[PDB]
C-alpha cells in the first residue's frame, strides 16, 4: 500500500570539509534534506585506522546536513547512515553519494522490472569481547534481518549490497561479513563468505549500523541495483556483471550513453589471498602501501569501464567473498516505458 | 641479410633472482650472444635512490656475462640494460630478453612488416647541458644512429624509442624532444613514442629503438597508441590493434596471448581534472607509485599478463604505449 | 599598564579532541577572552595536503568561540591560530594556549626581564609577490607592527617570530628575511629567530612575536639558540639557559619542569654531510617526517616533555629554537 | 694459553654496493681479511621484510671480502657473520663495522681490567614448525652456549651483546630472545626477557647464527664492551650506562676526547609497549612509518651523545628487554698503562 522511491545524487568534494556542492543540492530545492537516509563518501587521505581526514569528512557532512534540515547534529545519529571511506588514489574523485527515500501511496505505471529500495538496521550494542566471535555475528545478522524488513524485502536474491559499520578494538570485518552471510541464508548458522557484504570498522561507536541496498517488484525508484564478483586483482568481469545485471545490455564495452546510465558503483577491493596472479608473482601483499595500491587498482578498473571518477572504491585490508574474490555493486537508471 | 628480432619474457621473484633468466640460455632456448637489450621491472620504490633497481641491473649483467663466458664489462656497450623500478599492484617483476640476428634468407609467408631493433650511443653528456639544447641534438644524433643500425628510414615505422640519460623531469624532457627532432616530429611540442629515463652518473646516454621493416624476419610486429587521460584504455588497444590484432573492443583469450609485451610510460597528468572531476593524483605523496599502479591495472586488464613493462610516475595529458604482437607465417 | 603573558599546554588525542582545551576555560582556570594565540601540533603527515591539520585548526577555533560565547568568525583577527602538522615519535600532540593581559600594577620581586607577546597582520599578499621583495617588506611591516604591539623596541629582546603566509620553500624564505630586515639582522643572509609557515589561500599573513621586556608582569621568560647541525643539542640548551635556567650540561628533574614550552624549527640541512659522514636525510622520501622525528628526539631527551612544538622538515645548516621558562618572584 | 685479540674498524658506505673504503681497509695492509669474523652494517633502504637494498649490501660485502681473501664467496658461509640492518633514517650514516679476532700466545702487560672477546655459534637447522616455539628457543640457547664457549667465557655477567639471526616464515625474534635469556641464566628453562639480546629474522637461511660480544680477564683487545637499557623512547640513560660501564668516566656529558673513545654503539630500538610517554599520548604505535621513526629517534639519541653518525641503530618491530625497554651496547677503547 506504500511503495518506496529511492534516489541517488553524486556530488563532488574538493576536500574533506568541502560541503559547497552538497549544500547546493538542498538549497536549490533539488533534494529534500529530510528524505536523506544515507551518505556514502570517499575522502582524500590515507585510509588507515588513524586517517583523521576521514573523520573530518564525516563531521563536516553531518553538520551540513543538520543545517540543511534545521536540527541539531545529534538527531541524525540514528536517522542517517554516514559512511566515509578514506583514501582516494589515482583516478578516484572524492565525492559523496546522497541517498534519499520516501514512500508514495500509488505505484507508477510503466516502470520495467524491479527497482531499488533501501533498508537500514541497528545492532544491539557490541562489546569488545564480541568483536570477532559468535556474539558479533549474531548481533549483525539480526540487524541485516531488520534492514531487510525495513526495506520490505524477503528474498535474499534481491539483496545486492550490505554495508556494515562495526566497532574496532580484521576481526570485526570478518565477523560482520559472516553475520550478513547468515542473515542472507548464504551460510547456515550452525557452521564461508558473503558475496555482497562490504564491511567497515572503527571508532568507539558501539551500536552497529547496516545499510542495505536491494530491489523490489513494488519499487517506485527510477533506479535498479545489481552485483558481480571480482575474481582476481586484474578482473573487470565482476564490474561488468554488476552493471549488466543492474539492467544495461552490452557485450563488452559500454557506449557513452550506457556509461552515463551507471549512476554509482560500490566496489570493495580487499587484498588478494595469494601473491600469484595469472600464474605470476605480484608484490601486492609485500608492498608497504598495499592498502593504497589495492584501491588505486580497483579505481582504475571501475573508472576505465564507466568513465566516472566519482566512484565508491573501498578496501585494501588483508584477506582471510570467495577466495580472492571481491564484491561490487552497480546502481543504474531504470526509466518508465 | 635480414634481421630476426625475438623477445622472451621471464619472471623475477626478486631483483637478484636470475634463475629463469639463466635457464633461458642453459636450456639452449636462446643464444646469449644474440641478446641486444634487457628491459626489466624490479620491486622497489622507483625513486631516484631505489637501490633494488641497481641490484637488478647488476644481477642481470652478471648472469648474462656468465652465460656468454666473458667478463661483465664487455657487455658495457653491446647490450642495453634498462631496469625500471617500482612494480605496484598487478605488475609482475620480470625481464624482457630482446635478441637480434641477421639471417641470409627471408622466410616466406611472413605477413606485412616485422619487428626490428636498433641501438645508438650518445657522446658523453655534460651536466650543464643536461636540460639544454646540447643534450637534445646529441640524443637526436643517437636516435638517428639507432635508426641506421635498424635499417629503418621512415620515422612512421618507429614505434618506441627508449632513452637513458644521466641524473643530477628535465633530462626526460630534453631527451624526449631530441627524439621528436630526429623523427621529424618537431623541427629544430612532444614525441608520441619517446620513453625517457634518467639516472646514475653515466655521462654516456643509450638509445634503444623498436621499429618495423618490410625486410624483417621477426615473428613479431610492434605498434603504438596514445593514452589520452589517466583512465583511458584506448591508447593500449590502439597499440595492440596497429601491431596486428583485429578486434573491436575486447580481446579473446587467444588474442590476448598474441600480445608478447607492452611498454607503457605513465607520467603524471598535466592537470588534476579527470572527466570533469577533481582527482588527487598530483597532490598524493605516493603519486609516482599510484601512476604505475593505475597504468598496470589498465594494461593487465586488457592483456591478462602481469609481466608488463609499466614505467613512469614523473611529473608532467598524453602518454605513450607500444605493444609487440605475434606475426606468424601465412 | 604592564603585560602579563601566560602559557598553558594541553594535550590532544586527535585533531578534533578539544576536551582538556575546553576544560581550561570551564574550570575558571583561564579566561577565554585573554587568549591571543593557539599553537598546536597535530597528528598527520605535515605535507601541503594534510587535512588533519586543518581539522585541528577548525576544531580549536570552534571550541574557543564557544568558550567566548561569540561566533567563530570574530576570532579571525583577534587570535593567531597556528597548527603544525606531523607529530612523529616522541612528539605528543597538544595545543599551547597563550594569554595576554594588561595589569595596572607591576608585581614586586620579578627577576630580570619577562615574556611579552605581540601580533601583526600583513596587508593582503599577492600571488606573484609570493617569493619576491613585495612579500618581504610587507612582512617586515607586520613584524614592526607586532613589536609595537608588544611594546618592544630592542630587536635583541625578540626571540621568536612566527609567520604564516599563503601557499601556491620560497614563501618561508621570503617571510624569513622580512623578519631579518625588520629586526635589523639584514639591511634591505638569514634570521636567527624566524619560524615561517605557508599554506591555504589566506592572502593576509599573520605574525606572532615572542619577546622580553623589563616592564613585564609575566611569570615567564623566553630565550633562543641555534641548532648547529642535525645532531646538535647545544642550540636547545642555549635557548633554555638564556631563558634563565642555570645549568652546565644536564638539567635536574626540577630544572626540566621549569621549561614550559620549546619551539623548534627543524628544516632539512643544506648538505648531506654530518660530522664528516654521509647521511640519507635529503634523499629520504620521508625527509620531512624524519627531520621532525629527530628534532623531537633531541628536545624531549633534554626536557622530558613530549608536548613540545617541533616543526619543520622543509628543504633548506642552522635552525632556530626558542624556550619559554618559568620566572618566579624572588 | 691463547689470548683473544678483537678489533673493530668502522668504514663508511655511500650506497649498499659501495665497498671502496671497505676494500681499502685490506689493500693498505691495515687489516688482514683472514682475521675478519663478523661484518655488522647499516644500509640505506626501508628496513621492512622486503628491503632488497639490505640484501644488496649483504651480497656486495661478502663478494668484496671473498676477493680480499682470494677465496670463493661460499667459503665465508659459516666462517663470518654478516649482519645488515636496513634503514638509516636521519642522522644515521650507512657503514660497516669490521670485527676481527686472532689469538696470541702471550698476554700483553698493562691492559686495564677486562677486554673485548668475540664468540660465534650455529644452531641446528630450524624448521617452520619451530619458529616461535620451544624447539626454536632451545636450538638458539645451544648456539648461545656454543658461542660463549668459543669466546672462552663462562660468566654470563660478562656477556653484553648477543645478536641472533633466525629464519622467518615477530615470533622468530621473540623465541630467539628467549633462547638467549635461557642460555644466560636470565630466565629458567622451565618457564620474561633478555637485557642483551638483539634479534633478527629473514630469508630462507635455516641454520641460525649467533654473534656474541663479551669481556674476559684474559683478553688482549684494546677494546672493552658494556651495556645499558633504554627505559623509554626519550631516554638517554641506557646509552650513557653502556658507555660508562664500557669504561668512560663521565657524569652527564662526554668531552670531545671521551666521545672519540667510543668506537661503536649497538642499539636496538623496538617500538614501545604502550603509547604513553612521560604521562602523555604519542603517535609512535599508530604511525604508518613507525619502524622508520623508531630508528630515526634512536639514532638522534645515540648520535647526540657520541657525535658519531656511523652507529648501529636497528629495530622498529612491534613490542610483545623489560616492558618498553631496549638494549644498547657500547664498545670503547681500553689502552695500555
Amino acid at each position: 500500500a506504500r511503495y518506496p522511491k529511492a534516489s541517488m545524487h553524486v556530488v563532488p568534494m574538493l576536500a574533506p570539509n568541502d560541503t559547497a556542492a552538497f549544500r547546493a543540492l538542498f538549497a536549490s530545492g533539488a533534494v529534500d534534506p529530510a528524505s536523506v537516509v544515507a551518505l556514502i563518501a570517499k575522502s582524500e587521505g590515507s585510509g588507515l585506522h588513524n586517517d583523521h581526514a576521514r573523520v573530518f569528512a564525516d563531521v563536516s557532512l553531518r553538520t551540513a546536513l543538520a543545517e540543511a534540515r534545521g536540527c541539531p547534529v545529534e538527531d541524525l545519529a540514528d536517522s542517517v547512515t554516514v559512511a566515509v571511506s578514506g583514501g582516494s588514489p589515482g583516478v578516484i574523485s572524492p565525492h559523496v553519494t546522497v541517498v534519499t527515500q520516501e514512500w508514495v501511496a500509488d505505484l507508477p505505471a510503466g516502470l520495467p522490472g524491479v527497482g531499488l529500495v533501501v533498508g537500514r538496521g541497528h545492532t544491539e550494542p557490541i562489546l569488545p569481547e564480541d568483536i570477532g566471535r559468535t556474539a558479533q555475528v549474531d548481533k549483525v545478522a539480526d540487524a541485516v534481518a531488520a534492514a531487510m524488513l525495513d526495506a520490505g524485502v524477503t528474498d535474499p536474491d534481491d539483496v545486492h549490497l550490505v554495508m556494515v559499520k562495526g566497532p574496532a578494538l580484521c576481526w570485526s570485518n570478518d565477523a560482520s561479513a559472516l553475520g550478513v552471510a547468515v542473515a542472507l541464508g548464504e551460510v547456515k548458522r550452525d557452521l564461508l563468505f558473503s558475496a555482497v557484504a562490504a564491511t567497515s570498522s572503527g571508532g568507539e561507536k558501539r551500536g552497529g549500523e547496516v545499510l542495505l541496498l536491494a530491489n523490489s517488484a513494488q519499487s517506485a525508484s527510477e533506479l535498479r541495483i545489481g552485483h558481480g564478483i571480482t575474481r582476481d586483482m586484474a578482473d573487470t568481469e565482476g564490474i561488468k556483471t554488476a552493471i549488466r545485471t543492474a539492467g544495461v545490455d552490452f557485450d563488452c564495452c559500454l557506449s557513452p550513453a550506457q556509461q552515463a546510465q551507471v549512476v554509482q558503483v560500490f566496489g570493495k577491493f580487499v587484498l588478494p589471498g595469494s601473491d600469484v596472479l595469472r600464474g605470476q608473482h605480484i608484490t601486492a601483499l609485500d608492498d608497504h602501501e598495499a592498502h593504497h595500491v589495492a584501491k588505486a587498482v580497483g579505481g582504475a578498473l571501475v573508472v576505465s569501464i564507466t568513465g566516472q571518477p566519482m566512484s565508491f572504491i573501498s578496501g585494501g585490508e588483508r584477506n582471510s567473498g570467495p577466495p580472492g574474490g571481491n564484491p561490487v555493486a552497480a546502481v543504474v537508471r531504470r526509466l518508465p516505458a
